[PDB]
């Protein structure tokens, strides 16, 4: 059976909330967040990964445009191809497009593979959050109510399943019966609940939370 509630912050799998600023690189933050959890699960160490490394290096060849958008799946593919990603400390975030400055000397994580989940399947997303860890997702975050979100379970009747902002699902639960997905955003700690947004769960793919989910993996050999 799946636990009724999950919070990956309780297992020390979630780094501090980041502030993307005037750079449309939510995709890079969503991708690093998911891999940070895997790095902790596999080694026991929590280290922030370089979103800047994705912005500057996972570019045209990955269908990404740095500060003008991108995708978590192709960000994972770049990490696979590159044989690593630098730590955030070694390659810091500047909220702007720069020349690729990857340095294998400061590589903090690898990626073996990535898995995409079926569209709108909140049951499959719940299973992946429980058994695999934090899942990279897109959400419809265009509505004034998302921008004005302070606390509780976010429900927007005007929300669509067409995603426009990359976030990280780090858990799930319920607020006195109102089911939610625990979401890590990249708008700093002053957004919502210390940088988190709890979004309506099992409400017909509310805001397209389960439209395009993906998660990376770090494999330990094989048999
Ligand atoms: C095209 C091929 C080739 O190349 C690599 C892989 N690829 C993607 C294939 C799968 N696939 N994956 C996503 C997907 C997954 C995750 C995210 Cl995050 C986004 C996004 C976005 C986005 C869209 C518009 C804007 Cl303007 C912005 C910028 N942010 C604006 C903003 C809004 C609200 C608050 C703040 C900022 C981001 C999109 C989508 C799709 C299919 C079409 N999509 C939709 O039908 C939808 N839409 O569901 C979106």
């Amino acid at each position: 059976i799946l636990p009724d509630s999950v919070d990956w912050r309780e297992k020390g799998c979630v780094t501090e909330v980041k502030y993307q600023g005037s750079c449309g690189a939510s995709w890079a933050f969503s991708a690093v967040g998911a891999l940070e959890a895997q790095l902790k699960l596999k080694t026991g160490k929590l280290v922030s990964l370089s979103a800047q490394n994705l912005v500057d290096c996972s570019t045209e060849k990955y269908g990404n445009k740095g500060c003008n958008g991108g995708f978590m799946t192709t960000a994972f593919q770049y990490i696979i191809d590159n044989k690593g990603i630098d730590s955030d400390a070694s390659y810091p975030y500047k909220a702007m497009d720069q020349k690729c400055q990857y340095d294998s000397k400061y590589r903090a994580a690898t990626c073996s593979k990535y898995t995409e989940l079926p569209y709108g399947r909140e049951d499959v997303l719940k299973e992946a959050v429980a058994n695999k860890g934090p899942v990279s997702v897109g959400v419809d975050a265009r509505h004034p109510s998302f921008f004005l979100y302070r606390s509780g379970v976010y429900y927007e009747p005007s929300c669509t399943q067409n995603v426009n902002h990359g976030v990280l699902v780090v858990g799930y639960g319920d607020l006195n019966g109102k089911e939610y997905w625990l979401v890590k955003n990249s708008w700093g700690h002053n957004f919502g609940e210390e940088g988190y947004i709890r979004m309506a769960r099992n409400k017909g793919n509310h805001c397209g939370i389960a439209s395009f989910p993906s998660y990376p993996e770090i494999l330990q050999g094989g048999g």
